[PDB]
């Protein structure tokens, strides 16, 4: 009674928005993975009155064995192409911060690709789904049937073999792609950003020094920061005219860190501390916005939440029914009590909530990190 009113607000939600999506991106590199995104969350909500209209009558499956194995297929290919999917645009928003349009044919192939390796991977489900009643109720099921796979002595290997192998290529690859990207994107972000940090927190301590040798080694430590920064090459490939720009930006900087770098060795405290500050004028501080620009920093940050946002909002979707399904198929392999046996089973229908949650979450998400969706979405409105 619970659970068939959560299935229907997640098929109103799931269709709505993720229908919302595809009318505006049939209205970039990364924009097939939405597309795709879209089009697996809505058919993964789908069928869901179904399930809503089987939990309602106390688990009893009403429309036969070809909707059973239908529904549970177009789902089971839905759960992998929607993870697959997020994961392509979080490695494709990897690229995006580390090189600088091949990728809109490369990115078709990479959804071609895991559009077919998902039909194939659910090929199981559409093989053992059927309908009987199942452990005598009168009532009949919609279960996945392993007796047509193996013995009563060996439905165990099959349960766990499948089991293991949807968690595996469902959950653990996909968040350890995601976390690897994740990984290494933000240690590229956290190098151009350790370099201004420096600069900014060493001329804090120029401001409050009290003698000449501190204004000194905090000169010191701007200068090599200075330096650190010019060498690292921003989103733009020799000696080109906009290249120069780049790097004369820099020298400005460094020129003044070397002229009060002077005044702090002769001994002159006060007349140091005053040259560092010009750093701070208008003139520098758009040399600052300059260099910040040319290194595309705000844009690279956006870049790496959007991963963030992406990793943190699947894990903590998808794990319950992860952790529940793994869970249990440890309680029936080495045996546990009935007590927590029942308790699995019976807390998994909400662990399937919770996972269908991030399908109608990302129309959303999507509309937070993207104002060309949020301007498409406004001008319909
Ligand atoms: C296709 C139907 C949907 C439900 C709408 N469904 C999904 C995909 C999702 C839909 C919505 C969110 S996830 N996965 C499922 C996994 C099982 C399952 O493993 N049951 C175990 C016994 C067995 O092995 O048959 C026992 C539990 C206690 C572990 C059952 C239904 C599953
Ligand atoms: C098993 C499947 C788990 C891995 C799934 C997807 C990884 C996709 C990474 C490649 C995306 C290509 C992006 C691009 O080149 O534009
Ligand atoms: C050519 C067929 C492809 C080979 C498949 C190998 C990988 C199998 C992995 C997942 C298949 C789905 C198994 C689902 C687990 C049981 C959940 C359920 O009760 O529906």
């Amino acid at each position: 009674a619970l659970i068939p009113a959560i299935y229907m607000l997640v098929f109103l939600l799931g269709t709505t928005g993720n229908g919302l999506v595809l009318w505006t991106v049939f209205r970039r590199s990364a924009d097939i993975f939405i597309a795709s995104l879209a089009v697996a969350d809505l058919t993964f909500v789908v069928t869901l009155p179904l399930w809503a209209v089987y939990t309602y009558r106390d688990y009893d499956w009403p429309f036969g064995t070809f909707f059973c194995k239908l529904s549970s297929y177009l789902i089971f290919v839905a759960m992998y192409a929607s993870v697959f999917c997020l994961t392509g645009l979080s490695f494709d928003r990897y690229l995006a911060i580390v090189r600088p349009l091949r990728l809109r044919v490369s990115g078709a192939v990479a959804t071609a690709v895991l559009w077919v390796l998902a039909a194939l991977l659910a090929m199981p489900v559409m093989v053992l789904r059927t309908t009987g009643d199942l452990e005598n109720t009168n009532k009949v099921q919609c279960y996945m049937d392993y007796s047509m796979v193996a013995t009563v002595s060996s439905e165990w290997a099959w349960e766990v073999g499948l089991g293991v192998s949807s968690t595996m290529v469902g959950f653990v690859v996909p968040l350890t792609i995601m976390l690897t990207c994740y990984f290494f994107a933000a240690q590229t972000i956290a190098d151009l950003e350790d370099n201004w940090e420096t600069l900014n927190d060493n001329l804090k301590v120029i401001e409050k020094a009290d003698n000449a040798a501190q204004v000194k080694d905090a000169l010191t430590k701007m200068r090599a920061a200075a330096l650190d920064a010019q060498k690292a090459t921003p989103p733009k490939l020799p000696d080109s005219p906009e290249m120069k720009d780049f790097r004369h930006g820099f020298d400005i900087l460094v020129g003044q860190i070397d002229d009060a770098l002077k005044l702090a060795n002769e001994g002159k405290v006060k007349e140091a501390q005053a040259a560092a500050e010009q750093l701070k004028t208008t003139r520098n501080a758009y040399i600052q916005k300059y260099l910040e620009r040319i290194e595309g920093l705000r844009k690279r940050r956006r870049l790496l939440s959007i991963i963030v946002v992406l990793v943190v909002t699947f894990a903590l979707c998808w794990m319950p029914y992860h952790l529940v399904k793994t869970l249990y198929m440890l309680g029936s392999l080495l045996h546990w009590p009935c007590d927590f046996d029942l308790f699995l089973m019976n807390i998994f229908p909400y662990c399937t909530c919770i996972a269908y949650v991030n399908s109608c979450l990302n129309p959303f998400l999507y509309a937070f990190f993207d104002p060309r969706f949020r301007q498409a979405c406004t001008s319909m409105l």
